[PDB]
């Protein structure tokens, strides 16, 4: 089962899941055990306090069941694993809204820009009308591939002037979604890395003039991160997270990337649904998260 998903994981399951099976095989459950699987997960990229949470978790269960082969732990780690996912297992919901409008934030690098397009060919699969705001208004050569993106797949796209200021960008990409009847708007934003502080501030005057026109907007706050840069994703959630508030993330980039199990740090530092993740090049590709799939892959020998 579930081979296409433990082909884009193999990496990962070189450290995580399966990856387990040869750390235990024929060994007891001790200290030096604990300390094996510690050093494991945390170069697998579970981060410092979410590998703490576990191996407390996994020594006490197997303490109170008094378990002495470590192949008996690997059960218990299934468990302790999957219930971190289940925690932001929850896809998202776009039905209902005039427009449902989804904000995209995130940093230049990590596949933003991809994943918008991914979005709205799925959304119009599904019967949906779709509108793009080209926010990331300083990057021309951007602006002019999501225009002729948008084009090319008969998709409307909201843009000014290079340099024009994003919130104004976004504004009128509501006024516009909301008079043509569009039921998602999907709103690009900057993702420039020198001066932090003036993209958070760029981040919060787009909700503000966005509120002006619906106080609802914006539906959905999505981070696209990339798994193969491994904690610096935990450090992008965290900086957006506390910025503008997140309520949705996409883990883009897990193919080929043996740091895949940033996703429990994700998961466990934030609780913030995990909406989709990049699994390959396809439209299809961007699936919908779900948490039981994902442990069946890795864990699956
Ligand atoms: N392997 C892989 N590459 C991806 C994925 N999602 C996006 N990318 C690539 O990441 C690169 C950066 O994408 P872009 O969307 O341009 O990044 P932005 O700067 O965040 O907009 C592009 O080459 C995308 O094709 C994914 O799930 N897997
Ligand atoms: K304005
Ligand atoms: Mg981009």
């Amino acid at each position: 089962g579930f081979a296409r998903l433990k082909r884009s994981l193999l990496k990962t399951k070189e450290n995580l899941g399966s990856g387990f099976i040869s750390l235990f095989r024929g060994k007891k459950i001790d200290d030096d055990l604990f300390e094996e699987l510690e050093e494991q997960l945390l170069i697998a990229d579970v981060g410092v306090e979410t590998t703490r949470k576990i191996i407390t978790n996994l020594t006490e269960g197997a303490s109170r069941k008094q378990l002495r082969d470590a192949e008996a732990l690997y059960g218990l780690l299934k468990e302790e694993m999957g219930e971190i996912l289940a925690k932001v297992d929850e896809p998202l919901n776009v039905e209902g809204k005039a427009p449902f409008v989804i904000l995209m934030v995130g940093v230049n690098g990590v596949g933003k820009t991809t994943t918008i397009g991914k979005l709205a060919r799925q959304f119009e699969q599904q019967g949906k009308s779709v509108m793009l705001a080209a926010g990331d208004t300083f990057r021309a050569a951007a602006v002019e591939q999501l225009q002729v993106w948008g084009q090319r797949n008969n998709i409307p796209v909201i843009a000014q002037h290079t340099g024009a200021d994003s919130a104004s960008v976004i504004f009128d990409a509501i006024q516009a979604a909301k008079a043509r009847n569009i039921d998602v708007l999907i709103a690009d934003t900057a993702g420039r890395l020198q001066n932090k502080s003036h993209l958070m501030e760029e981040l919060k005057k787009i909700v503000r003039v966005m509120k002006k026109l619906d106080v609802e907007a914006p539906h959905e706050v999505m981070l696209t991160i990339d798994a193969s840069t491994g904690q610096n994703a935990v450090s992008q959630a965290k900086l957006f997270h506390e910025a503008v508030g997140l309520t949705g993330i996409t883990l883009t980039k897990l193919d080929g990337t043996a740091k895949g199990g940033v996703i429990f740090s994700v998961a466990d530092q934030f609780g913030i649904p995990i909406r989709y993740i990049g699994v390959g090049e396809r439209i299809e590709d961007l699936r919908p998260f779900k948490a039981d799939d994902f442990i069946e892959a890795l864990f699956a020998r």
